[PDB]
DNA sequence: CAGGCCAA
DNA sequence: CAGGCCAA
DNA sequence: CAGGCCAA
């Protein structure tokens, strides 16, 4: 028989998007210096061990495409970031032929120089890091000798103005040429820093096990043997990255009386649940299902966290655990792999007097190209005749949300809590 | 060494039975016709979509298996339904000669002759509909203009008698001659109806997508090239199918001290939990263990479910996940995929004057022969010496129960809410 | 380039050790013989049918491993029991020549010797036994005719110090030399009885359903034709046997102010549940996440179960679902097969007037050897550079523990419930 | 040698 | 082209 | 023919 009509189902578009960024990175080989944190409310007090390795924002939105993309991606509905991949080529590294003080010839041809490369630092369990912007001394300009109150949030619109420049009405335009229009490079100011227990005042049984080797867990090669050389290759698949949310469904409760029913999930968690835990083991690990959350589309929606735009450069983009799909789901906890590279830092050539680090430093350059891409998705569904584009309501998505309204979405600047990345509350720009 | 024992383990016996039916049906080619359902209680204000498609209850299992059928089916404890099987062959379909307006000379001897099949529309998350019997008008007996009260129970009963006949002691027996015994046609009278919301009432912001293109999702073919051909061919796996409740263990309760002991489950979910879901989106997806259960054998069973029979022709066979056993088990949510087929109308051969669709149709039946196979499993365990069968404890049974008492089961007569069919309180026949 | 450093990660140091012992066991041929137990608190009233074979203690440490090896291993943190296997092999089978009753000439020279071996009827669903001590008529020496008040504890106990022996301090140290030294025979006392209920003052419906078939889940064989052959072979891998707790890792919170953080555990448990069940059937089977509990590690550590010791003989070696760890992990419940060997009652060479079981039995004793083999392993991590060793904290370890804080662990005691070894509070020893 | 721990 | 969503 | 049920 002729089939008239066969089950061609919905109308469905689907579209795939590609960013691309070139960026050249400036970075100090900043000095191995301890550095003293005081206890401030809930954090303890600390000792900071500052490193030369400065961080790559590979994990962010602002780091793939400029506002003008972010923009247009806003109107695409339903867009899913699929992969993210970076590509690090450093160049010649600079070391300074001299450290400037007078009262030595410390001026020397020769250079020892090395370049240093630390993948997923930021998920060891037992290194307790996170990426800090430093103060440094004026007669040593490499040693750091204090922090910055310049946050993580702060650090990646500079850099995003860096990237991309102000408005034309901007009374500040000229400050800020853009790099995604010169090529030109870009100072890195954001390096990976290793924290320890300080000890000095605490009472009790004081735990005293110094800093963990960390030059254990990163590569480090000769630079002088690195120049135009890759040295960081990292692609990223993405379990869940909803930039801009679905299309609302037609809402069933307007056809239906049966939208508040109930069946079975049978031994399936299509729920997903919350883990908190205590590191300071006053408290056992807690698993809570049902965590409190609403709809970024919808009758009741709550967008929030699309209309503040965290997930451009305050939130990294990956966010899987946050987002709830209204079906039968799989969902696990995400986390992108951290990246820092830099200069270790070279010594004075002048002669110490004593059996210890070096005390005065070079001042030295990383030279780093990194090449980006960025694909996305966005569908077009067409479940009814009229009226535009409606998908199913199996496609309806939850944030997770705190109580007071504030939408709870992954983070990547706090140290991780037993290798995993926290979930906190956004806070509104 | 000459081995006088051995291992050789309980006496079970396994009885496999096999169900058979031949059905034929008349079904009427409805007219596509806009009906419109008053808002009633919590049910929306919505339009509804007729069609011609009859519904086929092969979820059921009068279908299957006769009153005699059943009754001794009950005597086997332990009985789960394994596989039920559909086989769905068109005939010629009569088309109406004329359509008895004498006004016009419409008669002729030329047909546009139409078969629709709809494999699964009740499972789509976006089409919302349900099988309901329409009341049609005098001048036109094939255009629905409203709906019968008839309900889904009523109406699978009627189908049942009309099946099977009444009791010899009925004064209403010569009413319905059996058509397990004839082989006659039996007119089906439950079609398939697309829903939409009605916005005519609404205040705030309307939905107006129109209906969704629900023809995209069906099978047509040229009924004059289908005479007595296989249209539908459908298996069916049950996850689990309960039809009569295993034989009560030993309860250990009345030998152990321990009865009431505590174990690890470990991060297996060996409890079923109940999702419910909101489509009006006030409320997120909820996932609740240890739903109100109880058991529907041994000391303090609830066989209510299995002595008012909802499983012969009230509730579907499959219940999976409705049903849980004392035991590291595995369960997931369970649908029978609905069947619906007819004949499209077809149109008067009158002349109108404006671009829309035909208001007058020609009489058309579809006749369908159905064969229809059940295949059931039933086990006989004896774990003592004495006082008949009994199974292990890892057999027994409990079922989803209201807080009132009324046991919860599946449903497949409301429409599907995010692609899910429903469970519902029983009520008692 | 070359790589002056590389991420050889961290330093830590694996301990594989191996425990061996060698016991020779006497058995003896019990009779199968009801005994009456009278209800007592939550027990039942319930009839026991006792047998002749011996328990095989090889789910606990103290049978592979001496005092001086257990006490040397609790110097080695983090250490798990990987694999215990046995090996038993049965000797010549004595059977008396005579029962001595000097008023019958019963002596024959004939002999039907028959041994038993039954492995996992305590993982048996619906054969609800436990290992029992027995008291013995004077008359027939081999005729249990009630138990003795010995529990588990106090045997296992006895049967450690026969075969270790007492400290050289001890006043009884004359008393037990040690089978380790001597390589002497030790005569069991612990066997497999099979319970059911006694309806005699049961109100209302009454099970009336004997005992199960049991000796059809045993194997036997002519004990004269298994002379030195080997009989049970068996092995088991030990899902989570933490003989000695993880060492602690360094406290987070004395670093960081996300310690109490929150992530997603997604759609994944995390965290373990204890399943409640009631063979009563007054109560569903429940399932409850997040059980109290405390880590046996770290600054709030409770090593209670580790001080108390109770995994050398009160506790079974292998704990799974007792004891969670700190990360993304997938727990299942845990059992260890029973073994039980022995010799059936070989009757009297008397003629009794009435078909039934003999009544009189000749003295007889189940030789048999016991090779047994114990795999554990241990840890030492260097996460830092000083104060020792230190974990990663995703090696942090809880154990399930009562409000009143006592431990809780498996036990191999009581008879299963739904074939699961139930969890109970350690008792301080 | 990276992504929900590593000593798997 | 059906069975716990489909645009997987 | 044993290890989270066996009649899978």
């Amino acid at each position: 028989a002729t089939a008239i009509l066969r089950p061609i189902g919905l109308h469905v578009e689907k579209f795939q998007q590609t960013y691309r960024k070139k960026w050249r990175f400036l970075t100090s080989a900043n000095a191995n210096v301890i550095l003293a944190e005081a206890a401030s409310g809930e954090r303890p007090a600390r000792w900071a061990l500052t490193t030369g390795m400065a961080s790559i924002p590979w994990e962010y939105l602002f780091f793939y495409m400029s506002p003008a993309e972010y923009n247009r991606m806003k109107n695409y509905p339903g867009t899913f970031a699929k992969s993210a991949s970076v590509r690090i080529r450093t160049w010649n590294t600079r070391v300074a032929f001299q450290t400037g003080d007078t009262q030595t010839a410390n001026a020397t041809l020769n250079q020892n120089k090395f370049l240093q490369v630390a993948k997923g630092i930021r998920s060891i369990p037992f290194i307790c890091s996170t990426n800090r912007k430093y103060t440094y001394s004026d007669t040593e300009p490499m040693q750091p000798t204090g922090f910055a109150t310049l946050t993580s949030y702060e650090y990646r619109d500079g850099l995003k103005i860096a990237m991309y420049g102000y408005d034309n009405d901007s009374p500040d335009f000229a400050k800020k040429p853009p790099a995604d229009a010169t090529g030109a490079e870009i100072y890195l100011q954001d390096y990976l820093t290793i924290y320890t227990n300080d000890a000095r005042a605490t009472t009790g049984t004081k735990i005293l096990a110094g800093f963990p080797p960390y030059k254990n867990f990163i590569e480090e090669f000769d630079a002088s043997a690195c120049i135009n050389t890759d040295v960081v290759a990292m692609d990223y698949d993405f379990s869940y990255a909803p930039l801009v949310p679905q299309f609302a469904p037609v809402p069933n409760n307007l056809i239906t009386q049966n939208y508040n029913a109930s069946y079975p999930a049978g031994t399936k968690n299509e729920v997903t649940a919350a883990k908190t835990t205590d590191s300071s083991q006053a408290t056992p690990p807690t698993q809570v299902r049902n965590a409190p959350r609403k709809y970024i589309q919808g009758p009741n929606a709550d967008t929030t966290f699309f209309d503040e735009e965290q997930n451009y450069l305050r939130v990294p983009i990956e966010q899987g655990g946050i987002f709830e799909e209204v079906n039968v789901e799989t969902v696990h906890d995400t986390q992108m792999p951290s990246i820092n590279v830099g200069i270790r830092a070279v010594p004075k050539l002048t002669t110490i007097d004593e059996t210890t680090q070096a005390n005065s430093w070079l001042d030295a350059q990383g030279y780093f190209e990194v090449d980006c891409v960025l694909t996305t998705e966005s569908v077009d569904p067409y479940t009814y005749i009229k009226g535009g584009c409606y998908s199913a309501n199996t496609k309806s998505q939850l944030q997770y949300f705190a109580n007071d309204g504030r939408p709870i979405a992954k983070v990547y600047d706090n140290p991780n809590v037993y290798g995993r990345m926290q979930m906190i509350k956004t806070v509104k720009p």
